[PDB]
């Protein structure tokens, strides 16, 4: 019997790495809004508002900060 899909560890064990590109830009019309310059605000709230549009790869970036600094993929 194979069953070897151990949810938060076997999908994980593929590569093991720390994620890497989220694919939210597209380039245009299905995403990347600016009407009113608030979303032009979005793209740069001081700019650590865009760690906060992805903020997902942020949470462990508190010891990935002080980290060798990796290909990108470590962040």
């Amino acid at each position: 019997l194979e069953d070897r899909r151990i949810p938060g560890t076997a999908e994980e064990n593929l590569q093991k790495s720390s994620g890497g590109v989220p694919g939210q830009n597209t380039g245009g019309q299905e995403a990347r809004p600016n009407y009113h310059c608030q979303l032009c605000f979005l793209r740069s709230l001081g700019i650590d508002y865009l760690d906060a549009s992805l903020r997902k790869k942020n949470k462990q970036r508190l010891k990935a900060i002080q980290q060798g600094r990796q290909p990108q993929y470590l962040l």
